[PDB]
């Protein structure tokens, strides 16, 4: 019987147990999906990035053979997604619409806003007085202001906006997330049609103006971004910093090195990204045959990457299961590689290092406020993180 895919998580920063045979299946397995179909499964560095970059798999939902791990996505995918849902050239002239507001320099030029932001937040909480939930007092928030900022979307409406967000991606029925993508759509349409008569500042607006306004996008494609950018923002980032603390509190040995040397933190949130690959089971299907590790992916097969026992793999990493600060995590797969590379990845790590290393440096007491294995963490079937995450210190 081929492994089940994809299966909950039991440790939330490790892979599930039951992904024990993709580890040995290397570097390519079948696995079943919820639906019973067949499908590839990418368990090794070297495949996922040969894969990664083949302009042979497709990444547009929309194809009759694309693979479905939900019902909920089997649902919505006829229709596609702007950027990570479209295939070179289309997505090669959306990238490079929007790579100018996503440079390390820009990166770089955001850290003191970060950083107050951050500061403000653990000022918050301090206020209050512990115990705090982390999630919702600092992981979501940091990142969902940010996003909104560099946008130009209003932090105001961030209860709707982050409350359809999860709607959209966790359901659990059909329809949960047709409601929620029309509550979001109608909200970005008229967001995007306030700003045509009045422009604000925000990517949103520079797109507005120096893309639809030249005819070279519409509305619908800035809706479909938007909501891409607006969610991918404030998702991943919230989750890597929640189970980011949430690991290294489990990892006290490796949290004291930080501790002593700040300088590491770079390091750590490189590796944190490699060790915990939140967003596991990235989706293709093959549009013509490909001979890789000595099979064939032929055309119309679902390929499916297991990005975390990819991460895992001992010939990309020594010792590749141990949380380590001092073995490069270069060249982990955890922010995609290729033609979908991750576009917000410098963003993301300025605001990982800031908060992460902000935290522990300001609540040195800080630790977890109930038992580990009683805080709940999202299920298998979306990016990995932590539902709450009760802290004191
Ligand atoms: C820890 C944080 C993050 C992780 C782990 C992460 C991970 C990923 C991964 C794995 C991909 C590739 C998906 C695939 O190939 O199917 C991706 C793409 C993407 N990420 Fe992130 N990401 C993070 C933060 C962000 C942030 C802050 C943004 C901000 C807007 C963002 C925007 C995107 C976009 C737009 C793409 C699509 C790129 C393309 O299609 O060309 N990400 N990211
Ligand atoms: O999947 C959907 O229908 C909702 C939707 C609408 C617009 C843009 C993106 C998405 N979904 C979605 C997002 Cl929000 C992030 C990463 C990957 C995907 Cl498929
Ligand atoms: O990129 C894909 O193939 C879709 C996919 C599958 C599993 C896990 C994550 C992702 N994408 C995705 C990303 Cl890349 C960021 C935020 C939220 C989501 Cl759902």
């Amino acid at each position: 019987a081929p492994v089940a895919f994809p299966q909950d998580r039991t440790c939330p920063y490790d892979p599930p147990t039951a992904y024990d045979p993709l580890r040995e299946g290397r570097p390519l397995s079948r696995v079943s999906l919820y639906d019973g179909r067949s499908v590839w499964v990418v368990t090794g560095h070297a495949a996922a990035r040969a894969l990664l970059s083949d302009q042979r798999l497709s990444s547009d939902r929309t194809l009759p053979r694309f693979p479905a791990t939900t019902e909920r996505f089997e649902a919505v995918r006829t229709r596609r997604v702007a950027l990570l849902g479209v295939d070179d050239p289309e997505h090669r002239t959306q990238r490079r619409m929007l790579v100018p507001s996503f440079t390390l320099k820009r990166a770089a030029a955001l850290r003191p806003r970060i950083q107050e932001t951050v500061d403000g937040l653990l000022d918050a909480m301090e206020a209050q007085g512990p115990p705090a939930e982390l999630v919702s007092a600092f992981a979501l928030p940091l990142p969902s202001m940010v996003i909104c900022a560099l946008l130009g979307v209003p932090y105001a409406d961030h209860d709707f906006f982050e409350s359809q967000s999860r709607r959209l991606l966790r359901g659990p029925g059909i329809a949960e997330v047709q409601d929620a993508r029309a509550q979001l759509d109608d909200y970005l349409y008229a967001l995007i049609d306030r700003k045509r008569k009045e422009p604000g500042d925000g990517l949103l607006d520079d797109l507005i103006q120096e893309q639809l306004n030249r005819g070279t996008v519409d509305r619908a494609e800035l809706v479909s971004l938007a909501t891409l950018l607006l969610i991918a923002g404030h998702e991943t980032t919230a989750n890597m910093i929640s189970l980011g603390t949430f690991t290294l509190l489990r990892h006290p040995e490796q949290l004291a090195e930080l501790r002593a040397e700040p300088g590491l933190m770079p390091a750590a949130v490189e590796e944190l990204l490699r060790f915990l690959s939140i967003a596991d089971g990235l989706l293709r299907v093959a549009t013509e045959d490909i001979e890789v590790a000595g099979t064939t992916i032929r055309a119309d097969e679902g390929v499916v990457f297991a990005t975390s026992v990819i991460n895992r793999d001992a010939a990309g990493f020594a010792e590749p299961d141990a949380l380590d600060w001092h073995r490069s995590a270069r060249h982990h797969v955890a922010f995609g590689f290729g033609i979908h590379q991750c576009l917000g990845q410098n963003l993301a790590r300025a605001e990982m290092e800031i908060a992460l290393g902000t935290l522990f440096e300001r609540l040195p007491g800080l630790r977890l406020a109930a038992p580990a294995d009683e805080i709940p963490f999202k299920p298998g079937d979306t990016i990995q993180g932590m539902l709450e995450l009760p802290v004191t210190w």
